[PDB]
């Protein structure tokens, strides 16, 4: 299995600048969204690779794919995301035809904290 990590950038990179994680993710709409992958096994830079990203609606719906380069040293790609809307999103990654791993984060309105255990997406705060 491979492993996503994230920095939050101010708009106003080293891999070891990313925090590898893929639970709980809950990101501010103020701040670019930055991701790597790691892949779990080699890759190829002449590989088809892609990542969609896709925002919940009636269930997730897929917004656009982007075709990346993976660095073959690192086992890596990398991207970003700036300006998205507060909502639910899903990230996979696609290597050769196959999605090979997925990861869902919330976006968030810079006003309110959101309780792990208690928030809901029908509660006052959230809608
Ligand atoms: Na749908
Ligand atoms: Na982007």
């Amino acid at each position: 299995t491979g492993e996503f990590g994230w920095v939050l950038l101010d708009e106003e990179m080293t891999v070891g600048e990313y925090t590898i994680t893929r639970k709980n993710l809950i990101f501010p709409d103020d701040k670019t969204i930055c991701y790597i992958y790691r892949f779990s096994r080699s890759v190829s830079e002449s590989a088809e690779t892609y990542v969609s990203l896709s925002k919940f609606q009636l269930g997730y719906n897929e917004m656009d794919v982007l075709r990346k380069r993976p660095n073959p040293v690192s086992q890596t790609i990398e991207g970003s995301f700036q300006g998205l809307s507060p909502g639910k999103y899903l990230l996979k990654v696609a290597y050769e035809g196959d999605v090979i791993d997925e990861v869902e984060f919330l976006v968030r309105s810079t006003r309110t904290p959101y309780i792990e255990d208690t928030s809901s997406s029908a509660d006052d705060i959230e809608k």
